[PDB]
C-alpha cells in the first residue's frame, strides 16, 4: 500500500471534517512534533494557506491556539447565531472552513479571538515555506512597505 500527499489530504480532511461539523478535538498528540516552535507559519494543512505566524503564536495552553493576530489574506470572519447567543467563527466558503472560532471578549484590532485548532494545522518553518513559495508565505510572516 502506497501513500501520497493527495490520500495524505483525503484521509486527513475526514478528521479536518470531525472538527468543523462537531468542534471536534485532536487526542493527546499536539505537541513538540506537529505546532513545533520554530519560526514560521500555522496553516490549515487541507490547503497549506497562512492562518497565523509562528513569530507570533500562542501555544495551546487554552486547549487550543488562542492568539489576537490573524491574517488578513485567507481567514474570513463571520457572524452566526447557535442558540440565542451570537458566534464569530472564521471559515472559508469552499474548503478551509476548518480554521476555528473567534469571540468578541478578546482584545484585538477589532477585537476578536482568533481561535484555531491544533488538528487542521501544520507547523511550515521558514525554512519549508521557502521551498513551498517563500513569496506567499514570508510575505505574511515577514514584511516591509517602505514610503
Amino acid at each position: 500500500m502506497a501513500y501520497n500527499k493527495e490520500e495524505k489530504i483525503k484521509s486527513l480532511n475526514r478528521m479536518q471534517y470531525e472538527v468543523t461539523q462537531n468542534n471536534g478535538t485532536e487526542p493527546p498528540f499536539q505537541n513538540e512534533y506537529w505546532d513545533h516552535k520554530e519560526e514560521g507559519l500555522y496553516v490549515d494543512i487541507v490547503s497549506g494557506k497562512p492562518l497565523f505566524t509562528s513569530k507570533d503564536k500562542f501555544d495551546s495552553q487554552c486547549g487550543w491556539p488562542s492568539f489576537t493576530k490573524p491574517i488578513e489574506e485567507e481567514v474570513e470572519e463571520k457572524l452566526d447565531t447557535s442558540h440565542g447567543m451570537i458566534r464569530t467563527e472564521v471559515r472559508s466558503r469552499t474548503a478551509d472552513s476548518h480554521l476555528g472560532h473567534v469571540f468578541n471578549d478578546g482584545p484585538g484590532p477589532n477585537g476578536l479571538r482568533y481561535c484555531i485548532n491544533s488538528a487542521a494545522l501544520r507547523f511550515v518553518p521558514k525554512h519549508k515555506l521557502k521551498e513551498e513559495g517563500y513569496e506567499s508565505y514570508l510575505h505574511l510572516f515577514n514584511k516591509l512597505e517602505h514610503h
